């Protein structure tokens, strides 16, 4: 007799570490002021969620077995709810399970694909097949599956072609715009040696071969030569990558001045300053159905070159927030021409950046706010519980 | 490496209470003579098993969970397997993750299939949807299923048609004939002489409780048309209904002022005296309108008796018609007939007593050939053979 969310997370304060952790956090504060939530959560005890532990039989067992046994603790504490919402493969079976077990629509939001993962040796082990099980196990089975773009929906069709379409809904990423604003420098930029009196060129992002960077680097050889390319590129995902950007950031230095490498992963107010201080923030990725770093830019009123994969052109408006580029992986030479060529025309015409950048951040407030985000979510509960 | 097999089962001794139990202990001891053989089963803490229990912090949660629970601890136990063969719902889950973490085939004995349940109210329940769930998700993708008969075989690929039937394997039930063998009265409490039965004149001999599905109604009808000498004794007890224990009860009264040879045995017996009755029994009747395996009739053939039993089920799988016994043609639309063929098939054994005594000896000959454990672990361990290939 009322609407009783269990949102079924790994990641929940004070242990948020990935995009999927912030999306639950900020989802779940907007939510509880529509309806009842309850957090169901893993890791270290605390007031305010249900804290699924494994069996401690299981202590030293396979990282996927006892996974599934805090799964279990996970179903047995949400036995209150009408409606269950999970998150990552470490939550689909406890969905999937509890959906079963109380009669109740499970809600999944796809994240990220198991069959999707670059290729790494621990994809030979058994705990991927047992995590990739969950998932096409959850997914299949799911009342409902929310995508944050359309591009990430064809990736989840396309990866389960078994799934209803009509059962797959986007449901944009949100973005805290008061988090996320345009800051003067308090300094990141001066420990770095950057000039703020000259323009700022900014990329953030991890080294994989997904987020593009060698591409950025190779274009930055065509900018006008007073501007500072600021590379925030850290955690490389293998080796080869670090040794193929290092390379490619040192022939950069070789022929222009002003190129800035941040290794270290930074906190929030750094991002922001530096996302602040850019005239053009550049997301070369070459596979990015989220694309989460355009908002923060945006919400920072930072224009925005960005490729035209997956999700990026719902959040990137051509010719009104940024420019895109078209991205082909069998012409990467032209594809780095036109990201340097999107990058001068903003450089060259600072007013056209600004007003770009404005309209990045009324884009935010207007679209993706989180309030917005939680009432279409109550909208997918709403429809799965009829 | 070798072959290392995790057999997965809820019941194992000494906590036994059904066919399911019953057939992983025997199947395991012969299984022991021809590979190794690991024990994993759920309940009582005990020697020479990998015991399997829920997370202690489930304690009080629904029977299914917990039963997954305890899943997730068998898994973790049957690490060192080769192969993992599992045995009912309770253990689907654990030989399905087992195959997944550890790269290794799962083998799965279908005793009984969850979708089959006659309706009760608790296939409402989430426990059932769950249970449901995990035995379509372990037969789907099982490397091979055993079906412990030619219609359990037929109920799996109508109930699953997503597992390819070249995975779907007959191999069926075994009896232990040093348990059930041939045996004389002896001169200690022979049951037969308690009874006041004539060892002298024929005896008819029914084994199993008073239920619709064992037909003791249609039995007690057709022994009205028994030759007169010929006695009938009625081992049957603890009837499911109070309706069939007036209809049963009148009709056994009315049987014994007709007829002189009658004698019902309620209460439970012990093998010794079951096997004295099979044994000195000339016919053996398993009347059964529902008998899905039809083990019983291994039982009295294995005392090397003949078999009068109904063709429901699988019973024409043990019973070698015109070799080990009769089987007499069952029409639910047409039970006058029925009881009417019942009493012909007994009445010709009872009149051609070498008849009954070949019959007699080609179902223990049957039993020993064909239905021994050494030969079920022989076909059981083909079968590991051929998905460890
Ligand atoms: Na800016
Ligand atoms: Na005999």
């Amino acid at each position: 007799q009322g609407m009783r969310v269990a949102m079924m997370t790994r990641e929940y304060p004070p242990e948020v570490y990935g995009g999927a952790g912030v999306h639950v956090t900020e989802l779940v504060a907007q939510l509880r002021k529509l309806c009842d939530v309850d957090v169901h959560c893993m890791g270290a005890p605390r007031d305010g969620a249900y804290v699924a532990h494994p069996d401690p039989t299981l202590r030293g067992a396979n990282a996927a077995l006892t996974m599934l046994s805090a799964d279990l603790n996970m179903v047995n504490n949400a036995e209150a709810a009408t409606v269950v919402h999970s998150h990552t493969w470490y939550t689909g079976l406890a969905g999937h399970l509890a959906s079963l077990l109380y009669g109740v629509p499970h809600v999944l939001t796809a994240h990220s694909l198991e069959p999707l993962r670059p290729w790494k040796a621990e994809q030979l082990g058994g705990g991927y097949q047992v995590s990739s099980w969950v998932e096409r196990t959850a997914v299949e089975a799911a009342d409902a599956v929310i995508a944050v773009s359309s591009g990430m929906r064809d990736d989840v069709l396309r990866t389960y072609p078994a799934l209803d379409p009509d059962r797959v809904h986007v449901v944009r990423n949100g973005i805290d715009t008061t988090v996320w604003y345009p800051a003067e420098p308090g300094s990141v930029l001066a420990e770095l040696g950057v000039d703020l009196n000259r323009p700022i060129v900014a990329f953030v992002g991890r080294i994989t071969r997904q987020k593009g960077v060698a591409h950025l680097v190779a274009a930055a050889h065509r900018f006008a030569p007073d501007v500072q390319l600021v590379l925030c590129a850290g955690a490389p995902d293998t080796p080869q990558i670090a040794e193929e950007v290092s390379s490619a950031v040192q022939q950069l230095a070789q022929a222009r001045t002003g190129v800035f490498w941040v290794r270290e992963m930074l906190p929030t107010h750094k991002i922001r300053e530096i996302l602040s201080a850019a005239t053009v923030f550049v997301c070369p990725s070459v596979y990015e159905p989220l694309g989460i770093v355009n908002l923060e830019a945006m919400a920072c009123a930072t224009a925005v070159v960005a490729s035209d994969v997956g999700g990026i052109p719902e959040v990137v408006a051509d010719g009104r927030t940024g420019l895109l580029v078209h991205y082909d992986a069998n012409d990467t030479e032209a594809y780095e021409a036109r990201l340097a060529e999107a990058v001068n025309s903003l450089v060259a015409d600072p007013d056209r950046a600004r007003e770009y950048g404005v309209a990045g951040r009324e884009r935010c407030i207007e679209e993706f706010s989180w309030a917005h985000i939680a009432e279409q979510t109550l909208e997918i509960y709403r429809k799965v519980s009829a």
